């Protein structure tokens, strides 16, 4: 399963997506469901974002706000009050610092 992604929008866009693989327990990169997270906001609930930035889209967020995100994007924590699936859990990642 490979990955790439082109303009901050489009890395959030995606992180709250790959995110969704992780609440659900998923391996895969799965979509979240915008239109019921729109129509139904008792959905998937997101915590940890950033000061400033509440649990909502990113495109009403701006590339500064968005910068902030990816940022915290390890904060960034969803809820997916359905079930689980089946798929041991994967507690970080781990990889190279920068500093």
């Amino acid at each position: 399963g490979s990955s790439g992604s082109s303009g901050l929008r489009e890395q959030v866009q995606d992180l709250f997506n790959k995110k969704y693989g992780e609440a659900l327990g998923i391996k895969y990169p799965v979509q979240v469901p915008y239109k019921r997270i729109k129509s139904n906001p008792g959905s998937v609930i997101i915590e940890g974002l950033p000061p400033g930035i509440p649990f909502r889209k990113p495109c009403t967020f701006g590339s500064q706000n968005l910068e902030r995100i990816l940022a915290v994007a390890d904060k960034i924590k969803f809820t997916v009050t359905r079930p689980f699936q089946g798929l041991i859990p994967k507690p970080d990642e781990s990889g190279p610092s920068s500093g």
